């Protein structure tokens, strides 16, 4: 191609391909203004890909955290925890930033108790349902390796 627009200050999205995908992230322990900034970039970046989920791997950094928004708005989920999954499922298609132009179906269970921490490494526990919790698990299982493609539904 011959134009080109250099972007700054958001992150590069890693590809599918990148081993940093695969591998499992390690907990965050410094809760500092660099952790802050971090998040920003992050929230950044998930929007202007036009995404509704964005977790560290997906930009390099193999710690436990992502940010989402399923409609309310950005929220940062620092060393996330899936404490109960309710055993109903429900079957959607799901795409993702690293997968350009690549989706497939996906069960996911319809409601889970998480806890994870903000960026002040307070601690925050909840229950998300449907779309949510959806985006939730799909954010977790990056920090895990996992990947859309490890989940098509038969």
């Amino acid at each position: 191609d011959k134009i080109h627009h250099h972007h700054h200050h958001m992150y590069r999205i890693r590809v599918f391909g990148d081993p940093v995908l695969r591998k499992r992230a390690k907990p965050v322990t410094k809760f500092d203004e660099n952790l802050k900034k971090t998040i920003e970039r992050m929230i950044e970046t998930m929007y202007h890909y036009d995404g509704v989920g964005l977790a560290a791997p997906q930009v390099g950094i193999s710690q436990r955290f992502f940010v989402m928004d399923v409609g309310n708005g950005p929220v940062a989920v620092i060393n996330p925890e899936i404490l109960e999954i309710d055993p109903e499922t429900e079957v959607a298609e799901e795409g993702c930033l690293s997968f350009p132009e690549i989706f497939v179906e996906i069960e996911r269970s319809k409601r889970i108790k998480v806890k994870y921490q903000n960026t002040r490494g307070e601690y925050v526990e909840e229950e998300l349902e449907g779309y949510a919790a959806r985006v939730f698990q799909h954010e977790f299982d990056h920090l895990n390796g996992v990947l859309i493609i490890d989940r098509i539904s038969p």
